[PDB]
């Protein structure tokens, strides 16, 4: 069995930035340290951030006064965050730089009583975060996570429309997402392409040449990493059997039994050790040494605030 590695796959900047701002916290000021939400959405990650005496919290009130809190890379609402501000909290913010692009374009649309409207998945943290930056009455803020969604849609003033996306989505579904806003709102005003993030769509072009030659696909990611569950669900819309998994532990012999060609890539919040592990495995399984597929070089980083170096 011949295994081949997606290139570019695992780790983003916004995600290395955002585990370093926990990991520097815990050595600065020692345990405990609050965290809004998991700091990226990986388990193994998480799991040893607690260990380590990161504290996960989903409301403010959970926190005690005097306490540090760290926003997770997703983002939060204005709300949330001038509820912290309200708070005797020393804070931090791992929000992701191109989430905050984002905020700034929405905040805007508000100041301006204009309406706007926002590409993404309803409950997810990011999408809460950036609806969050709209608080007008007098104009509006709207999800769609479908065309379907954007034909039943109406607005107070499609002659003062604008649009913004979650930065982890399918690039193809959003396309087909924008072809309806312009169709039913033809003065509607956005970016040149979406708010998809360069690292959402390197991971998603990887891996659509991975499944090409790949008759089964490992993504190495938790079930509630968005980015993650687009990479399965890329490669199986090709036809592929596509697996997200959080280690090497959940491989099913039966997935790659008798298969000659097995892909492996990760999602922007799995860290490299886990696919080494998981490549360990299907080499037990009789894969032999992991070949990198040829990809997109990819050189932004973002640092840790100066505060936390
Ligand atoms: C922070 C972030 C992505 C990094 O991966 P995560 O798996 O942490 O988050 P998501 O894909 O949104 O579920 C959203 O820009
Ligand atoms: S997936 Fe994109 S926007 Fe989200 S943290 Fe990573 S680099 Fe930032």
């Amino acid at each position: 069995m011949q295994i081949l590695l997606a290139n570019p796959r695992g780790f983003c900047a916004g995600v290395d930035r955002a585990i370093s701002i926990v990991e520097n916290a815990l050595a600065i000021y020692g345990a405990p340290i609050y965290v809004r939400h998991e700091v990226v959405h990986n388990r193994y990650v998480v799991d040893s951030l607690r260990e380590r005496g990161a504290i996960f919290i989903e409301q403010i009130s959970e926190v005690p006064d005097g306490a540090i809190l760290i926003f997770s890379a997703h983002g939060v609402s204005q709300a949330v965050r001038n509820e912290a501000k309200s708070r005797d909290l020393t804070v931090f913010d791992a929000t992701c730089p191109l989430v905050t692009k984002v905020h700034m374009e929405v905040a805007r649309a508000s100041r301006r009583g204009e309406e706007s409207i926002l590409i993404g998945h309803a409950g997810h943290p990011e999408v809460e975060g950036t609806m969050g930056q709209y608080s007008n009455p007098e104009g509006g803020m709207y999800l769609v996570e479908s065309p379907d969604d954007v034909w039943k849609l109406t607005v107070k003033n499609e002659e003062k429309l604008s649009f913004m996306t979650q930065t982890t989505l399918s690039v193809d579904d959003t396309s087909d997402v924008i072809d309806a806003l312009r169709k039913r709102f033809p003065k509607i005003v956005g970016p040149r392409k979406d708010d998809i993030c360069y690292a959402t769509t390197n991971r998603q072009e990887a891996v659509r040449a991975l499944a090409e030659q790949a008759e089964v696909v490992l993504v190495v990611g938790s079930k509630n990493s968005s980015n993650s569950n687009r990479l399965a669900e890329l490669a199986q819309r090709m036809g592929k059997r596509a697996f997200l998994i959080d280690d090497a532990k959940d491989i099913q012999e039966e997935w790659v039994k008798e298969v000659k060609c097995v892909g492996v890539t990760a999602g922007a919040s799995a860290p490299d050790i886990l696919v080494q592990n998981v490549v360990a495995r299907l080499q037990q399984l009789g894969g032999g040494e992991a070949i990198p597929l040829e990809g997109r070089e990819e050189n932004i980083v973002f640092e840790v605030p100066k505060e936390l170096r």
